């Protein structure tokens, strides 16, 4: 796959509301190089306060000029559309 991602809540938090979250950077094994661990992207409480989401998806690839929106289709949980 070129880019992308998805997970994490879907909810969270961040003046934007909706989206997901998913860690942040590669994740090799553990060993104790940092790490972060994947990806993470903005969110809020869509009603019943939310809470994360769970695991929803899309993208939102880094701005590298003049391209903000996000890719995605969705996602969350299953029983729901």
């Amino acid at each position: 796959q070129r880019k992308v991602y998805v997970g994490r809540v879907v909810s969270d938090k961040m003046d934007k509301t909706i989206t997901v979250l998913v860690e942040t950077y590669k994740k090799h094994p553990l060993y104790g190089k940092r790490v972060k661990y994947s990806k993470k992207y903005k969110a809020h409480d869509e009603h019943n306060e939310a809470k994360v989401g769970d695991i929803v998806k899309i993208m939102e690839t880094r701005p590298l000029s003049a391209t903000k929106r996000f890719r995605l289709v969705e996602i969350v949980e299953k029983a729901v559309r």
